[PDB]
């Protein structure tokens, strides 16, 4: 919701992943005026040790590129990403595309750019993440039905059972073992197969 | 794809849906320097007329908001949306959220802010459209797989055939009647 | 080899999975005359607690069917299986087909049937198992190259790297971690994918 | 498949490659009761003449062994092989092993021993032929996959295309020149 998105900003945990300096100070102070919980962080760590909702990062061409790209790829699925951009040139815009930013702030930044990009980027990252998840849920379901299907067919052949028997066995085995019916299929299976 | 995205900016058809004036002017001039096909329109129409890939608009507290909203609600979902924003207060921001922009440019606008926002917003809208397309494909696929599997069990059990035999038969009839395996399967069911 | 097959018989561990009685006695005593290490076993266990090379089993239609079919499906890939057959009828021959026997002895058995079927069934199970294994090795290789291929493409996109860079990274990461290069891909990967 | 295997026994073409006499006679009579098409031949020929699905032979210490061996070495691999055996001693058994029988019947033969051995041996030879066929398919597949992947990297890197784009291009040209994706890929390489 517009009101639930606007009302949740003060609970967001924000990280400013940028070398300490004027850009970083202003950015952190505006986020503190908005009311977000904020922290700056330089050199790029390997992993974040504390939960993070939104990351603000600069775009590097040296060794910090691969560090930032690896760290951010490790993050949680609803991590909002905003890029601090200083160039509109191909190598720089390609990196923003590759990082999958949800919003951009062009430099030099000032206080006025912050909130509109933050809210905006946050509805985008929330929508995208729900869409992605649904895709993943469908993929998972497709693969899982395939595996259960091939374990049933495996049981039919092995035992001379029809489908009902095969299905009955899997369920009974799954039900009384406290393991999903897909677990039994996988434990049964191992055709080194599909 | 970052490369193809950048390489296709000059074929984008961009509409500046905003009142005539300095803001529209400066925005249209920077979209022509970037190289996009750019038109400007005002008052908001009811349907586009010509295909539009990206719309830039402002946030109005009046009837153009609803017009613009309806205009893009009915429009092609791959139309990227960028809002020019001058206030950070809750009713204005709620308007941005309800329009579901793919990117924003806070005012006052200047040329440096345009290209980075147009590209990041375009990636965003295209990635959304792709996930929705994958969702439909996967929904259809799960359903298809089920009927191919229930039809296979049907043949297996009807004829005393193994899975492989049922699969060979489906494929054979399918590819002899120039139709999808799924059609054969649904015919059987 | 003919001579290596014939010379290895005395090291085979044979199980007679059949109710105790005359059939079982004669069968065990002939296997002891051949010189195999032999044991009889009834009711069908859930798993064999000791290594087994060759199983001799009878063909049941009651509850012992599903027990024997489950136990034998659990066995090791070079387990030779010989069926003791009393009927030539469809339900009985279908079960022998479903169990994947390597040889059959028609009842009533006598000492003369044993060695020729044992040797014969054993060259068959050795050939089949090598053929199966090769199939599995190819399947494994296909899937593994696919996964490495999709992790490289994942790295290309993420980092803006070409294929050489992507390949270099995987190898370096795999090499210095003491984990196959396919392990890195799988740990990297997780598209919930192919 | 146990069901289809049993149901197709009456179409099998069985050859009793053994000297005329009581043994051949009794074996041919039991294969006709089972319902197979059955012929008897003796002395072993050099090539079959007519398609043969299953051969029953005995173990000879003389030149028919080599003749029979060569006869089946050159023959269709799906030809099931069953040996009639009367000795359990090492030279006779070595002969069985070297011929690579799919089943044996120890003598004296009687009708009860035939059908169970014919079926188990037929399953065996068919399963062997299938694993060999899968092995070739998989060898071809691994090779194919590689060239589709090296061609894709080639397009990716040539044009600044992502994997998906490279895949769409291969598929499109492929399915516009009515040829395998692999041919397009190898043309590129």
């Amino acid at each position: 919701s517009a009101n639930s998105l606007l009302g949740s900003l003060r609970e967001l945990q924000v990280l400013v992943l940028n070398p300490p300096g004027e850009v970083s100070d202003a950015l952190v102070l505006q986020l503190i005026r908005i009311g977000c919980s904020v922290r700056q962080c330089w050199p790029p760590p390997e992993a974040f040790d504390v939960p993070v909702d939104v990351v603000f990062t600069s775009i590097f061409q040296n060794r910090h590129h691969d560090e930032i790209a690896a760290l951010l790829a490790a993050g949680t699925p609803r991590t909002t990403l905003v890029a601090l951009v200083e160039y509109e040139s191909p190598a720089v815009l390609s990196q923003i595309i590759e990082l999958e930013c949800h919003g951009v702030i062009t430099q030099p930044l000032d206080a006025h750019r912050v909130l509109p990009v933050l809210v905006s980027a946050r509805r985008i990252s929330e929508e995208m993440a729900k869409l992605k998840q649904k895709t993943e849920q469908l993929q998972d379901r497709i693969a899982g039905q395939a595996r259960i299907n091939q374990a049933k067919v495996l049981l039919m052949q092995r035992h001379g059972w029809d489908e009902r028997e095969a299905h009955q066995h899997l369920s009974r085995e799954a039900m009384k073992r406290r393991e999903p019916i897909l677990k039994i299929a996988q434990e049964l299976l191992g055709n080194e197969p599909s």
